[PDB]
């Protein structure tokens, strides 16, 4: 049975790692009872035999498959362990680290972390932004980039960079990707790029619109464009071995993730729906493309990758030759609960023809919710989406859409919603909805719903303030003021510019596309959900909304998490995520299916 | 030398498994000085090298070989760990869990284990008994079967039970062993047994005097019989493929221990003082008989059994074509400790002829120690008795005998106690008493004494209301009314009506036959030991007993140890036994060896 | 509103002491959510002015009135503070102190206590009882005797006394109560009595049926009789001072408490009911008679007593002249708080006429709950019962009455019982229960339930197992068999002898009188109730009803409450009783008022 609970029955898996005849990934189970995630490090032969790593993340072998360097996290800890008996020594006790990477030697790790002023009482800002999601207050936050020698156990490198820079070994230098820093540091859209080796450094680039992500040794593999003029333009890849070569110039779909491995670049799209898995040796060969979502991967000796799909979460494979499956850790747990495959449909709209899906229940008419992903440069199709199998087991028709503004498609396609949002996008929506309706005479028009998380959550608002289709709205972490996004968000000050427009304290703009000021156009019940570390829509976009409405004599609730960042549905505590859940499939069972009057979470919950 | 402490000296094995080339077992030892039992799982080659999991137990070795399921218990928590490296990860964090048992696909586990009301203030029964001896009050217990997939780390199968349940996988089934309910449960006396999979079930047998004990995926194997009329009938093994075949109904001896490897089965005899290990393939066949106990075997590829014997503590074997003795943990220890080989000889009594044994001290006569064994269907032999070897040591004869009533001969001799405690068998006693002082004229017939703990504490109370023969007594956890027995303790409403007799609360017999109504006849000093926990046979026959020969003016005192269950002697904590086995020696060095009025615990123990 | 938590909202009131214009008392209260008892002594002047000493009891003030000793508990210790501003400084840290007394000096305290072995493993016992409710067992219990110099903070003298011996100061001397030892100590029969100063003692008494309970430095105060054939005859009490002169031989009533203020003494009397309050001066004169309960009192200067009535917990009074109520702690909630008057009533039994009482709730016939007091030697008539109001409130009869055995009346009344518990004593009862019925034709006569504690708990067994008058019961902390009574209790080894039988190993009597032999009988749903530290019915005495009940197919429930003696009902934590009275009324709503089948405790209680 589905219910508030179920997705802590499954494993859940990530950061895929492979060097010669091993793999090694991280086995997460959230524990409702201990309300902690639990990891696991899993190395797997290839044989097939299992071997772990308890409470601890951050597999990395080293480049001569002889040991594996890992973090147990608590102050955060670096260990290094042979590989063969998985015998463990401590080497580094590291608050702050946020990645490690092995140098080709097996003897140094770079580890790129942070530091900050950390006074107990007050935090001191004077560059911008004070706060990013999911790091917390800034805190004059610097970059700091340590080269560790794991044998004598040593820092033997150090030095810092501004705030939000990023490291890669490259031979014995490090490849350093600093934020361009203008009025303010351009990130996101701007970076300089350095080579570091013995205390010195050469600038590579400067002010350009990728950064370093990987390296063979010999060739850098930089990620986003030489020039953007818009940070939601496609990313793409290139390979600088002293001359900068795109490799995918005549693919018009966005870079997810790349890796080198020996001159060959094996890199995943955003393809209508699906996250494809591909190699490029010069050329563009198919690995891993259907209706799915690569979410990682890894190659050396072996090409590894984690494939979820709609109705499962990400196992393991492994590319011959040919797919082969590697781990069913799921499989019994899905052989005993149901699960619903989403039926793709095409739609006009406007000028343009759209992806939708829709996921039918069992089945009178079936009431009907509406999501909306977040971005906009969001992407919805084939990844496993918890809440839409949810409810679907509970008798709901699903229906969701890639309106223009998604990732997926042509980068036209995603540049159109700019200074456009709520406008050609809300409208494909509504006319994917409409032709959902005529597929489905089993779907209720009377009944249907809408909810979605960010961008999701500002067209939740938006939808109920523009339409009167809606029975009710589930709106999270969204926005219904696009002034205090642009002002008080982590990212506000440039994507805001870009997304919304330019000039605005001046720009009319910034209130003709905010929910908050058609809030008297509001007559279907709304639950706002939020959180109080989220600061990528910070708590004003819910709670002015809620007090707004209020003021207005609307039907409205909100629930305000007391932990948890932007993707706090996803990432906060088990138990918090659990509430999250019975709340969001109780709003709809006694406004959408049912209305009932009132909305009692002590009796509802407990 | 031999003193209260010397059984913290012994490596003590238990609960070996096998699979492939490799064994596995548990190697505990008594620390007195943290008074804690430690665990430690061993597993071996086959090779002789040894590996290690510390502070552990139930080893579960997967039928693939690959790898070793166990529990760390503090709350107790399954783990499993590649036995090529020992890595492990924690699967599942488990209160309650009586049992772990693979299915042969090396992927599930099936745990058996219980829940009860557990209101902190008060235990609630609406069944019978409220409580069991080792397990507490029952508190409205039912049993828990839980199917445990330990890749994904998840219950995916779980359905409760009625009380005292148990379950074995039958290939991709459960058969589970329910105890028949009439007017009570019928606790071993009657099961019905059903088929379990996938939530749904068939019942295998109705109301049948056997349950299931082991499965090859093909073949049932059954353990007691398909009816009996008393508990106390030899239990026999069956197997079950659609029908049941008795493999051994023309052998008169019972059980003690069977498992079934690939249509072949392993299984152990009471015999005339030992357990006898023998494998039936189509025949019977001998594999180690000889004077010890085999306390555990199991088989696979290979057959490995502990043998116990009347000097040595269990070590282990492996069997070829010819036994190979695998360990010798205490053979240093044993090097420097003197041991005493007990002398066996037969006796006439009444209408029988009987087994009896004794130890012979170095040696003026020396004084005596009686010892009488539990049950009454207990068995003596060739086990290691701690205190038999530590009074031994200390310049006693000891005697002991197999009466009537007795495991370990045909069907009929055990019966023949049935409404007849402290009759016949008690006559059994004082003839193989009177054969002993016979054989041993340096025995002093003025100074023996008696003790025994549980029926063998019943049959000393008794001996000292019956008899001037004795000098002394130590009685332990015993009985000196049936009726309190019957009413009271955790078996009595069952047991006590075949041992003792029907229509409990008019029947003479329970009167008659129980030592409290004969108080006076009492005139050797008499210690009672009691704990507090014990179930088996409560406080108020040791602390009755006590009181009343105290209102009749009888030298006698009651040591009550505040924890533990029935077999406290040899399951309480280190510290706890050691001061048992100083009393023991005391009351009977001070009592027996030469009387001594009084008795200061608090100058003779420290 | 009554229900399980009202107990929660009074006020207690205790052990009163009055020096010169000064008063102190302890008031407690049950603190249901840290489950704890609070108290705190309170002095007041005589002005209304009340003081505080919180978090303490054993208010003793010192006979110059310039100073209070008292307890704090945690281990106990003594603190001496003076009275003007109440400045308090610890004089002694002392586990196991049971009374301090100041002498005439106001400078010693004699504290008397207790001793015993305390191995942390095993209790050890070579006398009798080996424990005794509400103390635990004795493991080799002696008395302490310890005078302390409060100025220098000292113990000065010691002595030890066999276990359960009582001391007093006398002047300068101690008289010192030991229990006579004839084969066992003769437990509340016969004392030897000491005068003791310095090291030496004269005996003044031996083997008498008094103890030492009182002293105004010339005389001294003995309670109890020269010589008792039972214990059961009335206590009466002795002024000795060279010659013993008895001061109510000619009234024929029990004598419940009894001091002794310059040559006056004040005693309370157990009389039909009430418990009075009375002077002796050389004649007895009334202060206190009524409906009510003289729970304690205290005479120097003053006399204040405290004062329960059928319907108020005990609240301060103090004599002038006239009575005067000091004090009204719970008049504010019970301006609130419904109760209900008793309706006393004459009935005649067999050759008897005899006192009842009944509650007549708001009112259809209504459902009778009878209850038995203990004792048998209890008493009902006019102390608070909490049980008979909350279940008043509720719609029930209350019917309860005195029957033969009861305190209260003529010795000869009292001593009717012995040799008959179950006979003339039952009838009483059902004689009432047929007189009410009579009075009361809106009692239901086809909803009758009885109840009771102890006796009443024995009496609730026996009526359901030789009256079909009764459709529920509930029975506590009672008997089922006398043999076990007799060899298990605390006082078994005195007390069956007398109220039961002499030669109890043959006397026919203990079956014939004992419900569990006539359990077959029963045909009403009866919830037994039981606490684990009761050792004055043990666990047994439930627990096997228990089980023979359901061996014969009965609908029967057992609560075994895991902490708490016998009278844990009203002694046992806040929160433990909160349950039980939840228990207890739900049994009747749900077995008396409107059977319904089974009884689901967790559903019931929470
Ligand atoms: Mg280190
Ligand atoms: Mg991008
Ligand atoms: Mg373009
Ligand atoms: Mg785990
Ligand atoms: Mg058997
Ligand atoms: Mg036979
Ligand atoms: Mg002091
Ligand atoms: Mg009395
Ligand atoms: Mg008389």
């Amino acid at each position: 049975e589905w219910d508030e609970k179920t997705f802590t029955k499954f494993a859940y898996l990530s950061d895929p790692r492979t060097r010669k005849n091993l793999v090694a990934y991280v086995l997460t189970k959230a524990n409702l009872e201990s309300n902690k995630y639990e990891n696991t490090i899993v190395i797997e032969n290839l044989d097939g035999s299992r071997k772990f790593i308890e409470d601890a993340s951050m597999p990395r072998i080293s480049p001569d498959g002889k040991k594996i360097a890992f973090m147990r996290f608590n102050t955060a800890q670096i260990w290094v362990a042979d590989l063969k008996t998985l015998s463990a020594k401590k080497v580094l006790e590291a608050k702050n680290i946020r990645s490690i990477e092995w140098n080709q030697d097996s003897r140094r790790l770079l580890a790129v972390g942070f530091k900050r002023r950390e006074d107990e009482d007050f935090i001191f800002e004077d560059d911008v932004p004070a706060w990013f999601d999911n790091m917390g207050f800034f805190d004059g936050e610097k970059t700091t980039f340590w080269v560790i020698d794991t044998e004598g156990e040593e820092v033997i490198e150090q030095f810092e960079k501004p705030r939000f820079s990023s490291g890669i070994w490259h031979g014995d230098s490090i490849v350093v990707s600093v934020p361009h820093r203008d009025v303010i540091p351009r990130y996101f859209k701007y970076w300089d790029i350095y080579l570091w080796k013995d205390g010195e450094e050469e600038k590579l680039f400067e002010k350009v619109s990728f950064y370093a992500i990987d390296s063979d040794g010999e060739r850098i593999l930089l990620y986003g464009k030489p020039e953007k003029k818009y940070v939601s333009e496609h990313d793409k890849i290139y390979i600088y071995d002293g001359e900068v070569k795109g490799i995918l110039d005549d693919i018009d779909r966005e870079v997810a993730q790349a890796k080198i491995r020996n001159g060959k670049v094996y890199f995943t799209l955003f393809e209508e729906g699906s996250v494809n898995l591909y190699l490029w040796d010069g050329e563009v060969r198919e690995i891993a493309k259907g209706k799915h979502w690569i979410m990682g991967f890894d190659a050396d000796e072996r090409l590894i990758y984690l494939k979820e799909t709609a109705t499962r979460p990400a196992e393991l494979y492994l590319w011959d030759g040919e797919e082969r499956q590697l781990t069913d850790y799921n499989g019994l747990i899905f052989k005993k609960l149901k699960t619903f495959e989403p039926r793709h449909f095409r739609f006009k709209s406007i000028d343009l023809e759209l992806d939708g899906w829709y996921i039918k229940p069992e089945i009178e008419k079936a009431p009907v919710i509406v999501f909306v992903h977040g971005g906009p440069k969001g992407m919805y199709g084939y990844y496993f989406k918890y809440e839409m199998q949810l409810m679907a087991s509970k008798g709901y028709y699903i229906v969701y859409v890639n309106p223009r503004g998604s990732n997926g498609y042509s980068e036209d396609f995603a540049l159109r919603v700019l200074e456009r949002t709520g406008l050609e996008d809300f409208q494909d929506i509504l006319n994917g909805i409409e032709e959902f309706l005529r597929l489905e005479p089993q779907a209720d028009r009377e009944r249907i719903g809408i909810t979605g998380i960010s961008y999701g959550g500002y067209m939740t608002n938006w939808a109920l303030t523009q339409s009167d289709l809606f029975k009710a709205g589930i709106s999270e972490n969204g926005i219904s003021y696009w002034l205090t996004s642009y002002a008080f968000s982590d990212i506000g000050l440039w994507f805001d510019k870009e997304v919304i427009g330019d000039n605005p304290l001046e720009n009319e703009n910034y209130r003709k596309l905010s929910p908050l000021f058609y809030a008297k156009n509001v007559k279907a019940p709304l639950l706002l959900i939020h959180s109080l570390e989220d600061y990528r829509c910070p708590l004003d976009q819910s709670l002015m909304f809620y007090h707004v409405l209020k003021d207005l004599g609307k039907e409205v609730y909100i629930a305000i998490f007391k932990k948890g960042a932007h993707g706090h549905s996803i990432r906060g505590s088990p138990r918090h995520r659990m509430k999250r859940y019975k709340l969001f499939m109780e709003f709809f069972e006694r406004k959408l299916k049912k209305y009932e009057e009132g909305f009692d979470v002590e009796k509802i919950l407990k």
